[PDB]
């Protein structure tokens, strides 16, 4: 199955390569970048797994109460070829009546994209009603890996909605 | 099909992004500093092994620099960094050319997949999907010219892999 192939790669290609260093990133972040007056930003990787597949490259933009706070200090790794490979990745402050409700680190799973493309390409043999089914199973695959890999899963929170409010979807998550 | 699906994933989700920025990249190189060729030479070995280091699978493949990175805004990854390597091509001591290049980690994915029982997914299998991933990549890019004329694909199974790079190289 497609999704189930995009799941396995997300992890194997991804998620099992920066989630083992994601924790001292944020460590790094908070005893050495962040504003000394600020709340710490909080551990795990939130990802935004939108089941309609629509992945927006600014989060400010899907919800106002999303506002970019500071990139995470970057992580570097040979990786096929490529020296020193750069994983960066960005801090969110989640607003609430006008007032900071939490930071964290935030992205969208960015394979629910490719999802959502195949889904207009002809060529891709996928037919536009199979999108919603293709991103449960995506979904429910990435969760089936991360319950395997106890270092990963403590790491980062799948944050699966439909449409609405995305900053009060994920403060639900940070406030558990 | 899985690889269907990861040679989609690839050209979306990657080539697409990055292709269409390759050519002015490898020119602010060129320019700077014997030129270091066009497009992204992509590695594709059927038997997904994907290694992070070209040197150890050839001792005549030479990293040489990076080219400037990429960046852009992505899935709010504020300045999503894209760094890719040049290499250096030895023949018989001599510098035959000058590429960038990296393995299709998508192919690696495949081989995690027949290693663990929970991705049902079989070693037996893995020779036919890691084809069905090249022959995918190949229709795609027919398809879509800025992408293209921006890379080559180095499909291989085992050996000298500088010596495949320099067949697909001196066909320019
Ligand atoms: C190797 O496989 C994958 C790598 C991978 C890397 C990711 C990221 O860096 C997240 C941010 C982003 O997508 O820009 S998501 C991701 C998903 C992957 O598997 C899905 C199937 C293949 O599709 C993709 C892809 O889909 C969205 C994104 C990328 S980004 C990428 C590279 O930057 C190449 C070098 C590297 O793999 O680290 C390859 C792929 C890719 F093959």
């Amino acid at each position: 199955s497609v999704a189930h192939g995009l799941a396995w790669s997300y992890y194997i290609g991804y998620l099992r390569l920066i989630l083992p260093e994601l924790q001292a990133r944020i460590r790094t972040y908070n005893q050495h970048y962040n504003n000394l007056l600020r709340g710490a930003v909080s551990q795990r990787l939130y990802i935004l797994l939108p089941l309609d597949c629509g992945v927006p490259d600014n989060l400010s933009m899907a919800d106002p109460n999303i506002r970019f706070l500071d990139k995470l200090p970057q992580q570097t790794a040979d990786r096929a070829g490529i020296k020193d490979r750069v994983y960066s990745n960005s801090i969110y402050e989640l607003l609430e009546n006008g007032q900071r409700a939490g930071t964290c680190v935030l992205e969208y799973a960015t394979p629910l994209q490719t999802l959502f493309a195949m889904s207009q390409y002809s060529q891709a043999g996928f037919s536009r009603e199979d999108r919603l089914e293709q991103a449960k199973l995506f979904c429910q695959t990435l969760e089936d890996i991360l319950a395997d890999a106890p270092e990963s899963q403590n790491n980062c929170r799948l944050i699966a909605y439909q449409e609405f409010s995305l900053s009060q979807e994920v403060l639900r998550h940070l406030r558990q």
